C-alpha cells in the first residue's frame, strides 16, 4: 500500500505515501474505473466542520514545523470554540495564503503546478457590492497582466454561509469571446460561451456581434442578482496570431487574449467554501491552438487553415488536420513570444512537470495527477508526460466544479 | 444499477448496465485512480466456476440458455474437472471465447472488427517445430499479399505451469536491435534484450538496422528453439514520402503485419499461454511510437535536420512538425503498396460507432481512454471527447511474465 510509480521512458520508479493522507473519493472502485469521466460527485452542519478545520490546521502548523506547539494547540482550540458559538470560523490570513497555495499544489489536472508557491493571493474577504468586486477584479487583471510579464494571481471573495448569499462571478473566466448563433445555421465568435453571451444580452449587454467582442463581467455578492460590467479594454492585453513563414496568416483576423483567469470554480480550505474565487495564470500554446481553435465545437478552424496552405483534404489520411493543427500552434507560440506574452509551449510545460513531480515525490512523498488532463492535446508521445504512470487522487485543500449559477439563482 | 458516459462534443449520452457482469478488479478504488499504471497453476477447486460463467455466456448468446445442450454440457465440464482437473472447450466455444477476448480488450481501438477473427485451433500441437508450421501458415493467411487479415492461432492450454507453450517473441516480426560498445544502438532498440537472447541460444546475427528477428518457441515446457521465418512470407514496405524526395534515403523500412505474440488468453478459467493474434496497423503505431519514441528508432532530429526547421528551441514545434511528416510517409508507403492501413482519424471514428452499437446491443464498452486516445493529434480525434467506463471481462487477453524469467532450463 505503498504505490509506486514508473516512468517508462527512464525507468525512474518513485514511491507514492502522500496517497494515504487522501480524504475524498475518486469515484472509481476495484469493478470500474472512472478515470475518464469529466464530472463525478447544502450548508455544512456545525458537525462535520471542526474534523475539516482540524485536518487543515494540523497541516498548516506541520508547514510550520510547530506542529504540537503552544501556538498550534492555542489556534486549534480558538477555531473550536469559534465553531462552537458562530457555527463558522475566519481563516487568518497567513493560513488563506497556505490553503490556496495548496488548492493549487493538489489540482491533479494542472500541469502548471511547478509554480505553485509563486502564487499572489489577494484577499476580498471585506467586499460587499458587486461594483466592490469589479473593482478587486479589475485590480487582479491588472496585477496579473503586468504588461505581459504574466504573474499569477487569485482574489479570494467573502466564504459561502447560508447558500443563500453566495459570492459568484457568473463567468467562467474573467476575458472570455463572445458567440452569436446566426439566424441562418452557423455561430459568430466563441461558440462554447453562446449561452452566457445570450445571457448577458438577455440582461442588457449591447452586444457589437463581432468575433472577438470581450464579455462583460457578470458579478453577483451577497446573493443578490447579478450586475453586468465592462472591463477596462486598455487592461485587456490581446496578441494578433501571425505566423513566422506565412505571410497570408495574418489575414485570418485572428486574435486573443493573454490572460487566463478561471472564475468558476470553488475553492476549499478547512471546510469553508469560496464560491467566488477567480484565479489566472498564463497560458499554455495548446489550450488556444489545440483546443480554443480547432476543436469541432468551438472556433473550428482547421478548414480554412488547410485550404490557404492548399493541403489534400479529401482524405483523412493525408493527415492534413494534424498539419494545420501544428502550424496554428507554431503561430500562436510566435506571435506571444513575439509580444512579449508570456506562454509557455506543451514540451517546456511537460517537461517542468516531470521535474516537478520529481521535487514532490522527494520533498512531499507524492503528486496527486491525472494522466488524462496532464498529457497535452496534440504530440502527446512526444512529451515525457504521455510516458509517465500517475496516480490521482484527491487532497484537499482544493478547487472543485460548482453548478452555473443561473441554475440555482432565485431570481 | 445504470451508469452513464457522454461525450462532449456530440452531447451525446449512452447508458451501460454491462458493468455489472464484471468479475475481476481494476487496481483502482474509492480513494485512489489506477488508470494510468500500464500494469496494476489454477486448482479444481476455483475452475468450475469459472467455466460454468462462460459456459452461460456461450449459451446465451447462441440462445440456448438453460437449453438441454446447455445443462448436458454443464455436467460434462463438471465430470471432466473433478476427474480430470482441467477440461478441454469445443471448437466452437475456442471461437467464441477467442472472438470474446478481443471484443472485451479495453485498450483495443480496433475493436469494430471482433467478430471477424479467424480462429486456428493449434491444441494438437506437441512441438517446436509443429509451432514454427502453425505460425507460417498464420503469416500467410494473415499477410494475404498486402490484404490483411485478422488471425489467432491457440496452441495447448496450460496444464500444471510446467509444460507451458510460450512465444518467446514479443511478436511474430520484428527488427533486431544491438547495443554497440561505444553505446549506440543498432536497429530497433525496443529488441536488444531479446536480440541477446537470441545470439545466446546460437542465432547469427546479420547486425543490420532491419534484421527480422528468429522465432524463439517453447513447446509443452521444453527449452525453446530458434527458426527463421522464410523472408517470402515476410511483407515489408519501403518508407517514402510523397513530396520529400530525400525521405527514401532514411533507408527506413517496417513490416505489414503487426502480431502480438507475448499475451495470454483466458477462457472459462483454461489458460492459453501461447496465442499470436494479429491484424492491421494504425499509422501511428509504426511513425509516432516506432519511430519517433526516444527509447525507439528516434529519427525525429535526422528527419527535422532534413527539413531545415529550427531545432534550437522548442517553441519551435519542429518535433510536432516533424512527426506529422513521418506520419504521412508511413501511411503513403503502405497504401502505394497496397498493404492494409489505417490513419488514426479513421480508426477512432470507427471505434465511437462501434462503442454506440456495443451500448445499444450489449449495454456497455469497457474502454481505457489512456490508450484508445491516439499518440498525436488526440484532441482533434472524436475518442478524446468520449467519457469512457473501463472494467475487466472475461474472456480476456492478460498480460504474463517474459519467459526467460521463469523458465527452468533443461540444458
Ligand atoms: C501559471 C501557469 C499555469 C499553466 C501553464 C497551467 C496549465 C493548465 C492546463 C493546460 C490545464 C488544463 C485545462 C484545460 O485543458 O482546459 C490546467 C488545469 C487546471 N489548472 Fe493550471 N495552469 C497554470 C496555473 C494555474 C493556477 C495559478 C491555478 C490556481 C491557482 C491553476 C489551477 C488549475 C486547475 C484547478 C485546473 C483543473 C481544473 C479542473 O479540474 O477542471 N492553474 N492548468
Ligand atoms: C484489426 C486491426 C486492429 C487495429 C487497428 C488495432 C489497434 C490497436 C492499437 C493501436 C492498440 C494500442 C497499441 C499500442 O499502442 O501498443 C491496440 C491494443 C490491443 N489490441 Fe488491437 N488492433 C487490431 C486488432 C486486434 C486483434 C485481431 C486483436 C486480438 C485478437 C487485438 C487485441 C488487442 C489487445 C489485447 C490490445 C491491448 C494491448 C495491451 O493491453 O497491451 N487487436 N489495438
Ligand atoms: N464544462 C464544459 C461545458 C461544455 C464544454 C466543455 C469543454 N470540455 C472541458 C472544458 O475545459 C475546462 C474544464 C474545466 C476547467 C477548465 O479550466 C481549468 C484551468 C484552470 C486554470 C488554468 C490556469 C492557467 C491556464 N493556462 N489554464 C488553466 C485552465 C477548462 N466544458
Ligand atoms: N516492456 C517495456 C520495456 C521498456 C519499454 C517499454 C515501452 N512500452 C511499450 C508499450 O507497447 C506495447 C505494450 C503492450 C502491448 C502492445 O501492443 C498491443 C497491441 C496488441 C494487438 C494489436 C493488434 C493490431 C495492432 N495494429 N496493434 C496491436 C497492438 C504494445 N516496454
Ligand atoms: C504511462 C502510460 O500509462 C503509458 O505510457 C501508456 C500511455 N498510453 C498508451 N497508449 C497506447 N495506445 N499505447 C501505449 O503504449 C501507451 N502507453
Ligand atoms: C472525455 C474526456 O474526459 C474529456 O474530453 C477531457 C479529456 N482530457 C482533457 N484534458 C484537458 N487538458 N482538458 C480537457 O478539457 C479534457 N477533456
Ligand atoms: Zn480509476
Amino acid at each position: 500500500r505503498f504505490l509506486k510509480v514508473k516512468n517508462w521512458e527512464t525507468d525512474v520508479v518513485l514511491t507514492d505515501t502522500l496517497h494515504l493522507k487522501s480524504t475524498l473519493e475518486t469515484g472509481c472502485t476495484e469493478h470500474i474505473c472512472m478515470g475518464s469521466i469529466m464530472l463525478p460527485s447544502d450548508v455544512r452542519t456545525k458537525d462535520q466542520l471542526f474534523p475539516l478545520a482540524k485536518e487543515f490546521l494540523d497541516q498548516y502548523y506541520s508547514s510550520i514545523k510547530r506542529f504540537g506547539s503552544k501556538a498550534h494547540m492555542d489556534r486549534l482550540e480558538e477555531v473550536n470554540k469559534e465553531i462552537e458559538s458562530t457555527s463558522t470560523y475566519q481563516l487568518k490570513d497567513t493560513e488563506l495564503i497556505y490553503g490556496a497555495k495548496h488548492a493549487w499544489r493538489n489540482a491533479s489536472r494542472c500541469v502548471g503546478r511547478i509554480q505553485w508557491s509563486k502564487l499572489q493571493v489577494f484577499d476580498a474577504r471585506d467586499c460587499t457590492t458587486a461594483h466592490g468586486m469589479f473593482n478587486y477584479i479589475c485590480n487582479h487583471v491588472k496585477y496579473a497582466t503586468n504588461k505581459g510579464n504574466l504573474r499569477s494571481a487569485i482574489t479570494i471573495f467573502p466564504q459561502r454561509t447560508d447558500g443563500k448569499h453566495d459570492f459568484r462571478v457568473w463567468n467562467s473566466q474573467l476575458i472570455r469571446y463572445a458567440g452569436y448563433k446566426q439566424p441562418d445555421g452557423s455561430t459568430l465568435g466563441d461558440p462554447a460561451n453562446v449561452q452566457f453571451t445570450e445571457i448577458c444580452i438577455q440582461q442588457g449587454w449591447k452586444a457589437p456581434r463581432g468575433r472577438f467582442d470581450v464579455l462583460p463581467l457578470l458579478l453577483q455578492a451577497n446573493g443578490n442578482d447579478p450586475e453586468l460590467f465592462q472591463i477596462p479594454p486598455e487592461l485587456v492585453l490581446e496578441v494578433p496570431i501571425r505566423h513566422p513563414k506565412f505571410d497570408w496568416f495574418k489575414d485570418l483576423g485572428l486574435k486573443w487574449y493573454g490572460l487566463p483567469a478561471v472564475s468558476n470554480m470553488l475553492l476549499e480550505i478547512g471546510g469553508l467554501e469560496f464560491s467566488a474565487c477567480p484565479f489566472s495564470g498564463w497560458y499554455m500554446g495548446t489550450e488556444i491552438g489545440v483546443r480554443d481553435y480547432c476543436d469541432n465545437s468551438r472556433y473550428n478552424i482547421l478548414e480554412e487553415v488547410a485550404k490557404k496552405m492548399d493541403l489534400d483534404m479529401r482524405k483523412t489520411s493525408s493527415l492534413w488536420k494534424d498539419q494545420a493543427l501544428v502550424e496554428i500552434n507554431i503561430a500562436v507560440l510566435y506571435s506571444f513570444q513575439s509580444d512579449k506574452v508570456t506562454i509557455v509551449d506543451h514540451h517546456s510545460a511537460t517537461e517542468s512537470f516531470i521535474k516537478h513531480m520529481e521535487n514532490e515525490y522527494r520533498c512531499r512523498g507524492g503528486c496527486p495527477a491525472d494522466w488524462v488532463w496532464i498529457v497535452p492535446p496534440m504530440s502527446g508521445s512526444i512529451t515525457p508526460v504521455f510516458h509517465q504512470e500517475m496516480l490521482n487522487y484527491r487532497l484537499t485543500p482544493s478547487f472543485e466544479y460548482q453548478p452555473d449559477p443561473w441554475n440555482t439563482h432565485v431570481w
